[PDB]
C-alpha cells in the first residue's frame, strides 16, 4: 500500500513458488454443505486454508470476539482475522503426476517444441500418451554386447527364413501332387486354373506373411542400433519388443514426466554454444529454424529461470471470493465456472492416487494421467485444445485465460470502462440563454450529486445538529436545503461528456446552474464538439472532487477555453444553422428599402444620413428605416476599416472620434457585437465570412474575448433568426410543374435517339455521347428555371445561401492510440537543424489549396530570405497566417520547417519541432500528450479510397494493387506486350538498364501530362498510378522519404472527403513506424531502437506490430495477443519500468503527461515574504 513502485517483474512460477504462495492444499472437490451451506473442510472455500467468512470469528466460534487477532483456533484451524483475507489467500493442489502448462506447449510457436527441437505434432503425441519417448540410453553396455546381440538377432532372422522356405515347398509339394492328382481325374481346364490360382495366392499370402516378420525384426535391430535420447516410438509393439529384449540398455516413458526428465538431463550452456556455432554453416531453413530456436534457448540461458517451470508438480488455487459461490436473491444459487474446472482437476488427481495405490495396468493409469493433463489445460485455457469443457446448455466454461484476457467479453469491458461514483446522466435540452461556460443542471441530480457536500453545510449552519439528521433532511428533500445547494454549487465545476467520445472536446467543464425539470440544458454552441443532436440524446455528468481535479476542470477542460478544433485549428464554437441564417439576414442589403439613402439634390438635402446609430433605431421602430436598407450614418464608437482608417486620421483614433460610412443598420449592430478594437467589416455575413472573422479574433485577442464575442453572435443570431421570416409552406417546397413537363420531351428525345440507335443511324459513340447532351439538356433546363422559378427571396434558398445546411473506425483509432500514447513533448527545444521542405502555395504566375494543413502552424528550420532582398522571416518563427501573405510577396516557393519526423529528442518530441498547439493557438506546452490527440484527430473522421486504404497505409501492408517506382534516374523506354507492359529505364550512368518486367494494362501509367516514351525520370518517381510498396521506397529513398510518402497518401484520402487534418498529427503516427532498425546479426536480435543502437537497416512496420514491440509488457498485453505476450515475457523474465501512461492507468499511478510530469508535480507554493505582511 505504498502507491509508488518502480518495476514489475514476471517469471515462470516454479512448483516451490506455488507451494510458498499456498496457505494449504485443497484436498476435496467440495464447495459447501448442502444443509448448513457452510464451507466444507479441506475442500474449496475451506476456511482453514483461505480464510474466515466473518471478521474475527473462527469456524466453530470458540474465538468469536474482536480480540485474538491473528490466532489460529485449535479446534477448527481458522485464523482469527478480517474476512478480507478470503480474497487475498491462495491454495494449491499437489499433483500425483507432472503436467504441462498448455501456454508453453500449445501456444504458437511452441515454446517447448523449439526448446527441445521437437515438432509440435510429435510433442502433442508425447504429453497426451500417444507415443513413447526415449529418456536414457546406456552406450557402453550396448557397444560391448553389440556382437552377441547381432549374432543372436541373425540366428532369429534366419530361423524365420528357414521356416518360410520350408513352408512354401510343402504347399507347392501338395499342390504339385494335388493339382496333378486332380488333373489325372477327368476335369475341366478352368478347374485346374482355379486351384492353381488359389494355390499361387496361398503361397503368396504365406511368403508375404513371413516377409512381414523379417521387416519387423529388421526394424527392431535398426531402431536399437540407432537408439538415441529424444527418439519417439509410436508403434507400441515395437517398443514392447525393445523392453522384453535389451530392456536394461535404454529407458522410455510418456507424458509430462518424460518431458521433465529430458529437461533434467539437458545442458543449456552446452546446447547454447552448439547452436551458436550452427548458424554459420548452412544459410537457409536449417539456420532459420536454428535462429528461431536459439531465441528461446538464449532466454533461458541469460535468465535464472529453470525450464522445469513449464511442467507443474503443483497447481495454484485462486482465492474463493474471486470465484465466489453466492446465494442468489430468490433462493437459487450461482457460482463461478472455475469451481467446476478446479473440481475436474482435483477429482481426477485423487482418483489417480487411488489407481496408483491399488496398482493397475498402465492403460487404466495412463488414461487417468491423460485425463488429468487435460483438466489442467481446461482450467488454464479451456478450448485452446480440442472441444472446450461445457456445462448445461452446451456453453463453454470460463477458464482463467478467458477471465484474465476477457476472452468471454470481459477484456473489452475492462477497457470498455469501469463505473464511477459521483456521476449521473439525463436527456439534454437546448440552453439558448446560457453563457458559454455554463450548463443547466436538474436540481434533483445536483442534489444527489453533491449530497455529501450539502450535508456538511447543512450541519455547520445549525439547521440539523448531527449528520444522521442531515442525511434524512436531504433524502426527504426538505425545503430548507435548496438555499444551501446554491452555496455549495457556486464556482464548483462539473464535467459533461456524451458517448461516443471521439476527440478530447467530447468532455468539457461547465459552471452548474440549478434548473427546473429533469433534463440537462446544454449551451447551443458546444453541440458541434459533442456531435449532440437534440433528438433525445443523453449526457453524463461527473463531479471533480479534489483540488487538483477542480483546477484541471477550471483551467484545462473549461468550455470557454476550448474553442478551436485540436485537429485543424479551425473554430468549432462558431455559430451554426440558426445564428448563421439570422446573421445573414441582419447584414443583408436590400435595394429600395424603407428609409433608403437618397443624395437629395437642389430642393432638399440628403435624406439617407443619420445623426448617430441610436437615431436609426428610432427610425427602425417607426416605419422609417428598414434594418436591411442602404442608409449611411456617422459612428463614434466603432473602428473604421483599415483602408479608410488611414485617410481619415493616420495619427489618432476614434474612441471618441467620429466618422461616416454607408452600411445597413444591421451591419452596424453586427459590428457592435465584435470587440471595440476590431475594424469595421461591412459585409453580408455569409457562412464562410463568420469563419474568417472568428479565426482572426482568436489570433488577435485572448480567449475570454472570443468566448464573449461568440456569445454575442449567438444571441443576435437567434433573435434575428426569428424575425428572419423563414418558414416552409406549400409555395416554397413546391417543385415546378414545368420541370416535369419539360423532361417529357427530354425523355422522349433520349428514347427517340435510342430508337435510331437500333435502326443503324446511331454511329455507335456519338449516339451515346449525344444522349448525355440530351440528359445534359435537362440539367441545363432545371438551371434555366431554378433561380428564375423561385423568387430570389425564398426561405429555402436563404438557408442555402446563408450556409447553415461507427465502431469499425473506432477499432482503428484504438490501435492508433496504443502506438502513440507515450508521445509527449519532453523539452522545449532539441536544437536540431534538420527539417523538411514545404511547397508553400507554388505554381503561381495561385496559393496551394493544402497550405493550411502543411505550412500553417509550423516553425522555420532555416531563415527564409527572398533574393535579392532582405530575409522575409527568421528561423524559428511561428509561421502564422499573417506570415504567409508576408511571405507571398517575396515570391517564395518552398520553406524548410521543423517536424516531429526530424526531431532529435531523446525522449518524446520537443515543442519547437512540434510547433503551435491547434487548441491554444500558441506554442505547444511541455507535457502535452500530442500522440493521443493525434490518434483522435485521425480517428474521429474515420467513421466519417476510404478506411481500408487508410488502414492499409498505417499498417504498412504491401499495396492492394502494387505500383512500381523508379530504381534509378534516366530516360525510359516503353513497350506494349499482349495484355502486359514493359518499362525499361536507361540510366544516365549509364550502367545496367533497369527493366520492370510485366505490368497489367489495367493499372494504367502515371501522369506528369501522361507519361510517354523518352521522358526523364528521377530516383523515386511512381511509374504507374497506384499504391507504391512502402517497403520498396524505404530501401530506395531512405527513411526520411517514406514518412513524406505515407503522410502524402494518408492526407490525400482525408483530403478526398473534405477533412482538414494538420500534417503534424499524421506525422506523429508515422514517426513511430521507423523508430526501430533490424539487426538480427553483431548483435543477438533485430528491431532494436534507433536511439538504443554492428550494422542495422532502417525498418518499416505497422502500428499493430510497432505497438506490440513496446518495452512495456503489460501495455502490450492489454492491447493484443495477451496469451502470447505473457509467455514470451515470463520466459525472458522482463521487468516493466512503468514509464508509459497506459501502465500507470492500470495500477492507479499518475500518468507521465500533463499535470503528471516531474517538473509540474513538484511545484512548491509558498507566499512571498512581501505579501504576508499585508
Ligand atoms: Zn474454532
Ligand atoms: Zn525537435
Amino acid at each position: 500500500d505504498v502507491n509508488f513502485f518502480d518495476e514489475l517483474r514476471i517469471g515462470l512460477a516454479t512448483a516451490d513458488d506455488i507451494r510458498n504462495w499456498s496457505y494449504g492444499e485443497v484436498k476435496k472437490p467440495e464447495t459447501i454443505n448442502y444443509r448448513t451451506l457452510k464451507p466444507e473442510k479441506d475442500g474449496l472455500f475451506c476456511e482453514k486454508i483461505f480464510g474466515p467468512t466473518r471478521d474475527w470469528e473462527c469456524y466453530c466460534g470458540k474465538y468469536k470476539r474482536v480480540r485474538f487477532k491473528g490466532i489460529i483456533c485449535e479446534r477448527c484451524g481458522v485464523e482469527v482475522t478480517r474476512a478480507k483475507v478470503r480474497r487475498e489467500r491462495m491454495g494449491h493442489i499437489e499433483l500425483a503426476a507432472p503436467v504441462t502448462h498448455i501456454w508453453y506447449f500449445k501456444g504458437v510457436p511452441s515454446r517447448l517444441g523449439y526448446l527441445l527441437d521437437l515438432a509440435p505434432k510429435d510433442l502433442e503425441k508425447i504429453i497426451y500418451f500417444a507415443a513413447y519417448v526415449i529418456t536414457s540410453v546406456d552406450d557402453e553396455m550396448r557397444h560391448n554386447e553389440l556382437s552377441t546381440l547381432e549374432a543372436e538377432m541373425a540366428v532369429e532372422k534366419k530361423a524365420v527364413e528357414d521356416q518360410r522356405d520350408a513352408d512354401l515347398e510343402a504347399r507347392a509339394q501338395k499342390l504339385e501332387a494335388d493339382l496333378a492328382e486332380l488333373e489325372a481325374e477327368g476335369a475341366k481346364s478352368d478347374v485346374r486354373r482355379k486351384v492353381r490360382d488359389s494355390g499361387e495366392r496361398e503361397m503368396r499370402q504365406l511368403r508375404d506373411r513371413a516377409q512381414r516378420e523379417l521387416d519387423r525384426l529388421d526394424e527392431i535391430w535398426n531402431t536399437f542400433t540407432k537408439l538415441a535420447p529424444k527418439q519417439l516410438i509410436v508403434d507400441e509393439v515395437l517398443y514392447r519388443e525393445l523392453q522384453d529384449r535389451y530392456g536394461e540398455y535404454f529407458t522410455g516413458a510418456m507424458g509430462a514426466e518424460s518431458i521433465k526428465k529430458l529437461i533434467e538431463n539437458f545442458d543449456i550452456d552446452a546446447e547454447a554454444e552448439s547452436l551458436r556455432e550452427v548458424i554459420r554453416s548452412g544459410k537457409g531453413q536449417k539456420k532459420l529454424r536454428a535462429l528461431k530456436r536459439l531465441k528461446v534457448v538464449a532466454a533461458f540461458q541469460q535468465s535464472g529461470n529453470s525450464p522445469m517451470g513449464m511442467v507443474l508438480d503443483a497447481v495454484p488455487v485462486i482465492p474463493p471470493e474471486l470465484r465466489p459461490m453466492v446465494q442468489l436473491d430468490g433462493g437459487r444459487f450461482a457460482t463461478s465456472d472455475l469451481n467446476d474446472l478446479y473440481r475436474r482437476v482435483i477429482n481426477r488427481n485423487n482418483r489417480l492416487k487411488r489407481l496408483i495405490d491399488l496398482g493397475a495396468p498402465e492403460i487404466i493409469v495412463n488414461n487417468e494421467k491423460r485425463m488429468l493433463q487435460e483438466s489442467v489445460d481446461a482450467l488454464f485455457d479451456n478450448g485452446r485444445r480440442g472441444r472446450p469443457v461445457t456445462g448445461p446448455g452446451n456453453r463453454p466454461l470460463k477458464s482463467l485465460s478467458d477471465l484474465l484476457k476477457g476472452k468471454q467479453g470481459r477484456f473489452r469491458q475492462n477497457l470498455l470502462g469501469k463505473r464511477v461514483d459521483y456521476s449521473g446522466r439525463s436527456v439534454i435540452v437546448v440552453g439558448p440563454q446560457l453563457k458559454l461556460h455554463q450548463c443547466g443542471l436538474p436540481k434533483l441530480m445536483a442534489l444527489e450529486l453533491f449530497k455529501p457536500f450539502v450535508m456538511k453545510r447543512l450541519v455547520d449552519l445549525n439547521h440539523a445538529q448531527n449528520i444522521k439528521s442531515a442525511k434524512r433532511m436531504v433524502e426527504r428533500q426538505r425545503p430548507q436545503v435548496w438555499d444551501v445547494l446554491e452555496e455549495v454549487i457556486a464556482e464548483h465545476p462539473v464535467l459533461l461528456n456524451r458517448a461516443p467520445t471521439l476527440h478530447r472536446l467530447g468532455i468539457q467543464a461547465f459552471e452548474p446552474q440549478l434548473v427546473e425539470g429533469k433534463a440537462i440544458q446544454l449551451h447551443p454552441l458546444v453541440c458541434e464538439a459533442f456531435n449532440a443532436d437534440f433528438d433525445g440524446d443523453q449526457m453524463a455528468v461527473h463531479l471533480p472532487l479534489s483540488a487538483e481535479a477542480q483546477a484541471e476542470a477550471r483551467i484545462l477542460m473549461l468550455s470557454s477555453n476550448n474553442i478551436l478544433s485540436p485537429a485543424s485549428g479551425k473554430p468549432l464554437a462558431m455559430p451554426r444553422l440558426d445564428m448563421v441564417t439570422g446573421l445573414y439576414y441582419l447584414t443583408t442589403l436590400v435595394e429600395g428599402a424603407t428609409g433608403e439613402y437618397q443624395a437629395a439634390t437642389k430642393d432638399a438635402p440628403e435624406q439617407g444620413v443619420y445623426s448617430s446609430p441610436a437615431e436609426a433605431i428610432m427610425a427602425m421602430d417607426r416605419g422609417a428605416l428598414s434594418v436591411r436598407a442602404k442608409i449611411k450614418v456617422r459612428l463614434t464608437e466603432l473602428r473604421p476599416p483599415t483602408d479608410l482608417e488611414a485617410q481619415l486620421f493616420e495619427n489618432g483614433w476614434k474612441p471618441g472620434d467620429a466618422w461616416t460610412a454607408e452600411t445597413t443598420l444591421g451591419r452596424v449592430m453586427f459590428n457592435e457585437l465584435l470587440p471595440k478594437s476590431y475594424p469595421f467589416v461591412n459585409e453580408q455575413m455569409h457562412k464562410k465570412v463568420q469563419a474568417r472573422i472568428i479565426n482572426d479574433l482568436a489570433e488577435r485577442f485572448p480567449m475570454i474575448v472570443v468566448a464573449q464575442t461568440v456569445d454575442k453572435l449567438k444571441d443576435a443570431g437567434f433573435y434575428w433568426a426569428t424575425r428572419s421570416g423563414v418558414t416552409v409552406s406549400m409555395a416554397d417546397v413546391l417543385v415546378p410543374p414545368q420541370k416535369q413537363e419539360i423532361l417529357e420531351r427530354h425523355e422522349a428525345e433520349a428514347d427517340a435517339i435510342e430508337r435510331k440507335y437500333q435502326r443503324g443511324a446511331l454511329n455507335h459513340t456519338e449516339r451515346n455521347e449525344s444522349l448525355v447532351k440530351i440528359w445534359q439538356d435537362a440539367t441545363e433546363e432545371v438551371g434555366k428555371a431554378l433561380e428564375e422559378f423561385y423568387p430570389a427571396d425564398n426561405p429555402i434558398i436563404t438557408i442555402v445561401k446563408s450556409g447553415a445546411t461507427t465502431a469499425d473506425s473506432g477499432y482503428l483509432t484504438r490501435r492508433l492510440v496504443d502506438v502513440s500514447q507515450d508521445v509527449i513533448v519532453r523539452e522545449h527545444d532539441c536544437e536540431t537543424e534538420r527539417g523538411i521542405n514545404v511547397t508553400l502555395a507554388e505554381r503561381g504566375p495561385i496559393r496551394d489549396a493544402h497550405v493550411e494543413t502543411s505550412a500553417f502552424a509550423r516553425t522555420l528550420a532555416t531563415d527564409a530570405v527572398d533574393a535579392n532582398g532582405n530575409v522575409i522571416i527568421e528561423r524559428g518563427h511561428d509561421l502564422g497566417d499573417p506570415a504567409i501573405d508576408a511571405l507571398l510577396a517575396a515570391g517564395i516557393t518552398t520553406v524548410k520547417v521543423r517536424s516531429v519526423l526530424t526531431c532529435t529528442s531523446a525522449t518524446g518530441v520537443c515543442a519547437m519541432c512540434y510547433g503551435r498547439s491547434m487548441a491554444t493557438g500558441k506554442l505547444v506546452d511541455i507535457g502535452e500528450a500530442v500522440g493521443i490527440v493525434a490518434a483522435q484527430s485521425i480517428g474521429e473522421p474515420g467513421t466519417q479510397g476510404g478506411l481500408p486504404r487508410v488502414q492499409e497505409l498505417f499498417e504498412a501492408r504491401v499495396p492492394r494493387n502494387k505500383a512500381p517506382i523508379a530504381d534509378v534516374a534516366g530516360r525510359v523506354r516503353l513497350e506494349e506486350s499482349d495484355k502486359f507492359f514493359k518499362i525499361t529505364i536507361v540510366p544516365d550512368d549509364g550502367g545496367e538498364e533497369v527493366v520492370y518486367d510485366k505490368l497489367s494494362k489495367r493499372q494504367r501509367l502515371r501522369v506528369i501530362g501522361v507519361l510517354s516514351d523518352g521522358d526523364h525520370v528521377e530516383v523515386g518517381d511512381q511509374l504507374m498510378e497506384g499504391a507504391a510498396d512502402p517497403h520498396e521506397v524505404l530501401r530506395v529513398q531512405g527513411p526520411r522519404e517514406v514518412q513524406i510518402h505515407l503522410v502524402k497518401e494518408v492526407q490525400e484520402v482525408y483530403r478526398a472527403q473534405g477533412v482538414s487534418i494538420h500534417d503534424k498529427h499524421i506525422e506523429v503516427i508515422v514517426r513511430q513506424m521507423l523508430r526501430r532498425v533490424t539487426i538480427i546479426d553483431f548483435l543477438p536480435g533485430s528491431l532494436t531502437e534507433r536511439a538504443e543502437f554492428a550494422a542495422g537497416r532502417p525498418v518499416l512496420m505497422g502500428i499493430t506490430k510497432a505497438s506490440l514491440a513496446t518495452d512495456s509488457w503489460l501495455s502490450a498485453a492489454s492491447f493484443q495477443e495477451t496469451t502470447r505476450v505473457l509467455t514470451d515475457a515470463a520466459i525472458n523474465c522482463r521487468s516493466d519500468k512503468l514509464n508509459g501512461l497506459k501502465e500507470n492507468v492500470i495500477i492507479g499511478k499518475l500518468i507521465p503527461a500533463g499535470t503528471g510530469i516531474s517538473r509540474y508535480r513538484n511545484i512548491q507554493v509558498q507566499p512571498t515574504e512581501e505579501a504576508r505582511a499585508a
